[PDB]
């Protein structure tokens, strides 16, 4: 009678460290009256591993020292399987089904619809966003025409492919968009890749580092404003919390292995309420267009005169007991132990719904 | 030496299993056996992989309905993070030896959606076609035409329903919005499969009901009034458009078009290809009006591919055989790849 939750975490992407430790805070907060914890590591090579609840991670305590406890045992998974899903990669042996999986590697390849798409063909039901909304929230060029589409705010940019790149002259973007432009890969994570630009020899550098990271680059008109936050929980019924104040400044990637990089996080914004409630809708618009399911993190800038611009819409959001996106939702009457089951609930609720579904 | 290994992923879970069970032995006959060695990857309709023979791994394969997957004693597992011998024996973990390049044929539902091409990127497998966010969006009707519209292209007009919003719109609604008759479409599904035209109202509340039972989401658009032509599109970065074809109240190939008429729908067949994302192939299906407008219909990342399908005959009808074309293919998923690799990580 308790479900069998298989927490995802790791991974091959930079925000492995952020991901251990959104996984300790959920291994720790997470009702064991309801739930028995499987702990699913990923290498920063990429492979599975069943890790122990008491040996899994090395330095726990220490952010730029912290690591996955290596493992005998590797794992598969079996497509088409709806039991026994996941086996010992070596020999075929199975692992105990596992009722509900919460991916939370952080980037490349658990936010981007990967995961999601192993996950949809093992039929293991999971927390979160599916393929197409993973994979359009990751990719910035994508998920802004989707919001420019919808009607929403968004800054004023423009995406380089390498076969337009060289179409546009400096002075061509300056004209379009202004001075000064942020200059990042379609899809990356962290600010990695992300450059402000203010003339040519910058926005030349700028654009070839971004292109080391991808094969789209986005180029967008720079937005004076403060970065507010909001937490968006829910399938069918997006409910958004209060909004939460993020303070990035220009003074300093060589501290992605801190969730929000160390910025300054204020919860809730000192912003006022109906500012807040304004930014709110706007949050669950952007969580609707985007398809998201489960949770998302909407990040905007509020702009002097309050309008609202959207910037990221980010599916697997830091997760640690300090992180943002469980703050917001603590500071608007739904504690984390709470936060961590109805996320779960809600993923068996979609997989209910996605198995009655017909095929033919 | 050796030769390349080409794993062909075909059958699957889905309405079109038996198109993918005949869009692969076509592949398996006319694939360039000097230069390939193939291993036949095939999705039993519960959705589990095997390891099937060439010899015999089809049932009354020359009977179009009745065509059936040989069962197999081998069942498959997938080894995320390997780059070598991902795919194992999932019984008793013994390895496949390891596939060079995935050729995904598998329409519809899992295979043509973004799943499959996730699971085969974790599995660091080349594999053809386009990746997982365009096979997603290209998928999925409602964001497909709103990607295209946000390009300045022509759609039909129309709306979507949630389960959430449904029953905001009266037929009457829907009606003086986009005239009738309308066509009512689930947004994630294959070939006509939950599809009603509809004329009146009963009409509308049986097709609206229906399509949701297909997925979550229906787009109920406005009938347009053309000629229907297919183009098909091959590459990534630099890609070409064949001739196109024609549907008609019957294929014929080439379509009989003006020239001019030829190459409009081609290079907004290559816009449209752009526009989503798409990588190696596509079919871009689109509707000529009267007046020579053109309003486009569907993208498809993995169509038919009998060598009497849509796709292949026009790729024929331009000047590319069959077996060539598939080396084509394999040739762009191993560029794409290594193209993939050379971005750095940090
Ligand atoms: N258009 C813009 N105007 C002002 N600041 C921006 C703009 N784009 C990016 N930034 C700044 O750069 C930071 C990182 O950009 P973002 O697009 O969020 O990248 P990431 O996806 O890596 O978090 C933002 O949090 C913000 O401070
Ligand atoms: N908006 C429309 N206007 C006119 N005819 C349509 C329209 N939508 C669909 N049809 C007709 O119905 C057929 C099936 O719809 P389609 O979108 O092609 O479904 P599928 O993607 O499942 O093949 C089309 O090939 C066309 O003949």
């Amino acid at each position: 009678a308790k479900l069998r939750v298989g927490i995802v975490f790791g991974g091959k992407s930079a925000e492995h460290e952020v991901s251990l430790q959104s996984a300790k805070n959920i291994v720790d907060a997470i009702d064991k009256t309801r739930f028995d914890v499987v702990l699913l590591g990923i290498d920063k090579a990429g492979q599975w591993h069943v890790n122990d609840a008491e040996n899994y991670l090395q330095n726990a305590d220490d952010p730029a020292h912290i690591a996955l406890r290596p493992s005998a045992i590797s794992l598969a998974q079996v497509p088409g399987k709806h039991q026994h899903q996941l086996i010992n990669a070596q020999n075929g042996q199975p692992l105990p089904t596992v009722d509900v999986i919460f991916p939370i590697v952080h980037g490349t390849l658990g936010e981007d619809g990967s995961l999601q798409g192993m996950l949809r063909v093992a039929n293991l039901p999971f927390v979160g966003s599916d393929v197409l909304s993973s994979a359009a929230c990751m990719d910035k060029d994508v998920a802004k025409r989707l919001l420019r589409d919808a009607g929403l705010n968004i800054a004023p940019f423009i995406t380089l492919t390498r076969t337009n790149r060289h179409a546009f002259s400096f002075a061509e973007v300056e004209s379009r968009l202004g001075l000064p432009l942020f200059v990042k890969p379609a899809n990356q994570g962290s600010s990695v890749g992300v450059s402000k630009v203010a003339n040519e020899a910058q926005y030349q550098q700028a654009v070839a580092l971004a292109f080391e990271f991808d094969h789209k680059v986005v180029v967008e008109q720079g937005i004076k404003g403060r970065e507010i936050e909001c937490a968006v929980l829910g399938n069918d019924n997006p409910q958004a919390s209060t909004c939460g104040e993020i303070v990035l400044n220009s003074e300093f990637y060589d501290t992605k292995y801190i969730d929000d990089n160390g910025a300054q996080v204020v919860v809730p914004a000192q912003i006022p309420s109906e500012v807040n409630d304004k930014i709110r809708a706007i949050a669950i618009q952007a969580y609707q267009t985007l398809g998201c399911a489960g949770m998302a993190r909407v990040d905007v800038f509020l702009t002097a005169d309050n309008e609202v611009v959207i910037n990221e819409i980010n599916t697997l959001p830091g997760f640690t007991n300090i992180s943002m996106y469980p703050k917001l939702w603590q500071a608007s009457g739904l504690g984390y132990t709470d936060l961590i089951s109805r996320l779960i609930e809600l993923a068996l609720e979609r997989h209910t719904a996605n198995n009655a579904l017909k095929t033919t």
